[PDB]
């Protein structure tokens, strides 16, 4: 039945779950909530959510949070719709690997830069040279891993599109469109599986949903 | 003529433009902009605001960026349009005085604190303890001055509502909606002071115009 | 074959894996290495570890690095051996979700604790009050979901012990060997869920095996 | 009468004052209090200044604190005594948004690097590092965009002096005897202007009025 | 010969090693100088201090810096005049850790005390929370050992005062001016201690000499 | 009578110690001790150092902690036993000003770097770039002035190897092993003098000590 994916659909976080969603082709609507901004605070999202983090899944009778844990879950139990983002034919030691290498290298790193050059200017801050400074390096670094291995496998882990290549998109998308994009751009193997990575359809459908502005 | 705010209508800093633009009864329309979320990164709003921050605001063939840069500049261009935000009867010391007050005392405590309790979790972020303890604290000591001074005036400058005033109301609308509502609450004066300006009519309708999401 | 695993024993993250390879019933054995503490410095950890991060596990051919990497691989691939940490009959939408709650909540909230509590003396230095405070405080608030949690499940995912809980292990331990170890103790179901990871007889061999100090 | 400016001579929050006092030519005594250096602390200044920050100043029966709070106050007041530093036909919408571009962006760089480099070495500490790095870099930002805007404008809010540039005064002078006063002098609108700052009979008094040491 | 001591009279870190002049008995001058306050950047002071830190001693021919290596060279040196701040009779084992102690557990947690609380104000500044509280506990644990080892010695290093003791008077001194005063007086050997310290007739005259400002 | 020095043999502090002890020859075993790490903490470490920091020393009836303060005592109790730590040829200007600048500028700098860069990855951690930049840039300017000082001083006091080069050796080793060795390396004088620190038979003697990790 048509998945409830709980967020704001500008949120990465979100848009790594419907990344995932449209792989698989799975019918859903992104519900946005009202976290704690109804004020006289008494609990309400906490009830999908104990952490009260977006965002947050309801399959039928099942309530997932933590993106990661979403997108495994569907990525195994539809594991037949769409694009098996979970191939026997992928290398289980490199697709375990570099889930968790994007969780604790990528992840930490990518976020505090897309949160300082994009999301704060929208409201009214200026970025902190010493946050941007400190997570640039620490993603260069990071990428220049990445590039050593796709300079040796199509994908992650292996020859074909997997999950952990999935997990990477919202974040990588976001990185592109802030002053750090050439992070990406200056590493030929990143740049290429990047390009590979928007190319795809289902890629290009969540795209497409993010309700991104206007120009001035 | 109807003037252009630029910047996403959640933000509490254009919300506090939207506040004197109610109050003196101008026409203007939330403009929402792409900033750099368009990529390939070369420039665009930068050319209302070359700090690249929100909100600008566009009256006719001026540009002016600074949210209290803009409310100052329209309550005195437009001194006479709906309520005189700056009065004549209200004491002009204490009128400059609390100006300054909310900028150097009061924002920098209550923005960190709504951007750690409402903004990270929508982002799937959890708050951060340090931030707010540090900020809470801070603020606290702040409101305590606030409450010995708003128990002996009846507004911040005086006897009447100045702008002076109305640069706090979405700060204070926001923190409403958080765990630390109670630094306001448990401040008599504050708390009524507070309700009062909740009670005017042009702040009704500027909170009525906040796309806020619906409950889960 | 006897699996190699790379890293102090010391280190509460060898001892996630450690915790995992008991209860499968492998055989491995723990080999300390010099990451960089050899000067002149030209790369060789490197080559297992390209983030030159401990630990590292090499099976046969495989290489594999990230504790939570290492767990999985080898839950799955050796699912008969030992105990199931993969339980087919334990939920699939809890033991994904508590497996990201340990990695993105537990995890970075424990670990903070012991290295300002533990590791620093040890060193010669004194813990930063900050710090602690920070993360003592962001693992209750944790701890208190994780109690309301198992006052209703067995274990994180359900009846049966898995993987969820077996990751927790390690710093449950080092936490317990701190002034914070009230944490866990103050909360009931939190403590016999504890209480029962350390009356496993895999676990048992685990600690057994950490080369820990004699008293003064 | 005489107005009484409360604060150490030698602080750049009591000399911007001092700045506006001299130009408007008015009669004042800087006079140096105990904060809460007399011990058994028992609230003192917080009289002038609930806050208990300096610089404050007694007009008469008015008594202001918030320097900028300060010098709007005295600059619209005494309106016509010396300099007319709120000029008619000066831009309002340029002086509106210069005046907070000062507060929020000039300020909040300008004086931890001026705290960092100058203040902390006369206490027996060495600068921060890491402190000075993200100002200065955030100062060089925020200082192209006045070189852009004074290659277009003799001073920031047009062809005459404001308080918009007075207010700036002090720092950029402080500014000026630390390690980074290239920051300025590299510009060449931001220096042309700042040296025709200097050469004001007005501030060359204010300058004057500074009890700087002798050299070693 | 008269000693000069380059420094301003209120830094602690001068005051600390005019403590020691005063015990001895010394004659000596305190010369303020001028960092770096004169601009176009060219090393001056660095002549005496590279290292570009007040305050500076030079004894004739000898030039030192470093309060504490100050102290140590004019108690050794002049090891006669005045009192014997290395006394022979005094345990040696505890007066070389209790000196250690001073620097690495009293002193970094003193000063950002006093650096928060008296001069960021005397500066138009707000205290840091963040930082007061840090370090009020961290003290507070500390001034926890000094109250159980004073309870069984009469001074640091045993029956009588030595340089551990005069080490810690000007620090002691401004705590006692500051919110945080009570760090010392609620434990009862710490106060008493220190109230022995200020009876001292040497300590009398070098409180005499600080340039303390009257109050408001 | 042997010496007892409690700690871990790999700690740069405890290595700082046996630098000393093995200078002068004196005869003593490394005891590590369990901190805290036995759990339902109740203070026994605690007894020799009430900081519960390591390294402690006992001499027979005398217990000392602060590996300086350690070794200050044993260099000028067994004076005579080996090497003459406090020669009376040395000036004793340089030779107190030089303890101190290890203490407050290098020490304080070398440490962050060895714990980031080799610590933290052996348990799991990647090195945190902001703390590393900072630190490294910082020890960089002091080494700049030790580099002038050595260009004119064989050693750090004059002619002959004192206390003051004693105290760095152990965190000039440790630096050595990390990718700052350039820090060292790049400063001819500075370099020089390592090199000629690591020939002394002592200093083979202690290096040979450290239980370092065998390679990959």
């Amino acid at each position: 039945a048509p998945l409830k994916l709980y967020g704001m659909p500008l949120s990465p976080n979100v848009v790594r779950v419907a990344t995932v969603l449209n792989e698989k082709g799975l019918d859903f609507e992104i519900v946005p909530v009202d976290l704690t901004t109804g004020a006289h605070k008494q609990p309400d999202f906490l009830a999908l959510n104990p952490f009260g983090q977006i965002p947050a899944l309801v399959d039928g009778d099942e309530v997932l949070f933590e993106s990661r844990a979403i997108n495994r879950y569907i990525a195994s139990k539809y594991a037949s719709e769409g694009t098996d983002l979970l191939p026997a034919t992928a290398s289980a030691a490199k697709l375990e690997v570099w889930l968790e290498v994007e969780s604790h290298h990528f992840y930490p790193n990518a976020s505090p830069l897309v949160f300082q050059l994009l999301v704060r200017p929208l409201l009214g801050g200026a970025p902190d040279a010493a946050v941007v400074d400190k997570h640039a390096e620490q993603l260069a670094k990071v990428l220049d891993v990445y590039e050593a291995h796709l300079a040796r496998n199509k994908y992650l882990a292996g020859d074909e599109f997997t999950l952990a290549d999935a997990n990477h998109a919202s974040y990588l998308l976001y990185l592109s469109k802030t002053p750090k994009a050439g992070l990406v751009a200056a590493r030929p193997h990143v740049k290429a599986w990047w390009e590979a990575i928007v190319a795809r359809p289902a890629f290009q459908k969540t795209v497409a949903a993010i309700p991104l502005p206007p120009p001035p």
